[PDB]
């Protein structure tokens, strides 16, 4: 526990707004979320401003809408938590097994107590007849992120699976940098536990819903083919 890590409380609000393309189709989101960033728990409503209704899959999306609300046992330190107020950025590559490619950057600010997110999102290569284009996937199965800390950055590591309609698993690397405003203390290596859930959302998706548990750990040990 560091000092000035008590401006994330144990209730917070977000707004967040995302300018993206996806194929060459530009579109914008607006939301705003809530969660106990202690308990690990969050949920979001976001809503399509432009470019809707969106011609891809919402599980794309879904993971760029909150890296301050990550549940931590006692003795691995809360990179994200200790950036307030001033906060952080960060910068994500997805690259899906059919090669569409996403790049995703962020920044973290706190305005009069709530916190602010604004997302730029750039996908390309996405085969037009894959199920993202097609919108043939269903949700985010659980993962986990490897975290190592490196020059003052934390750097993130996620095998993604994306649930198909027709039954299988449709694979994602996800490579991310998180980038704290002001020098803070540094974990050890360890890994972040999700389960992200669309809980509700209109017929054509230009209003959904969102909830995720997230919970840092150990590794109990890495680098080994098999
Ligand atoms: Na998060
Ligand atoms: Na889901």
């Amino acid at each position: 526990v560091s000092k000035g890590e008590a401006v994330i409380k144990e209730f917070m609000r977000f707004k967040v707004h995302m300018e993206g393309s996806m194929n060459g189709h530009e579109f914008e989101i607006e939301g705003e979320g809530e969660g106990r960033p202690y308990e690990g728990t969050q949920t979001a409503k976001l809503k399509v401003t432009k470019g809707g209704p969106l011609p891809f899959s919402w599980d794309i999306l879904s993971p760029q809408f909150s890296r301050a609300f990550i549940k931590h046992p006692a003795d691995i330190p809360d990179y994200h938590k200790q950036s307030f107020p001033e906060g952080f950025k960060w910068e994500r590559v997805m690259n899906f097994e059919d090669g569409g490619a996403v790049t995703v950057t962020q920044d973290t600010s706190l305005e009069d107590g709530t916190l602010i997110y604004e997302v730029k999102l750039r996908g390309t290569n996405f085969p037009p007849d894959g199920p993202v284009m097609q919108k043939k996937t269903m949700g985010l199965e659980a993962d986990t992120e490897r975290l190592y800390p490196e020059d003052g950055v934390l750097k993130g590591d996620i095998k993604m699976a994306l649930r198909l309609k027709d039954g299988g698993r449709y694979l994602a690397d996800v490579r991310t940098t998180y980038k704290a405003k002001k020098p803070v203390q540094m974990p050890g290596a360890y890994n972040v536990d999700r389960k992200l859930d669309i809980t509700s959302h209109n017929e054509d998706y230009t209003v959904v819903e969102q909830y995720e548990r997230s919970e840092g750990r150990h590794s109990t040990g890495m680098d080994e083919l098999y």
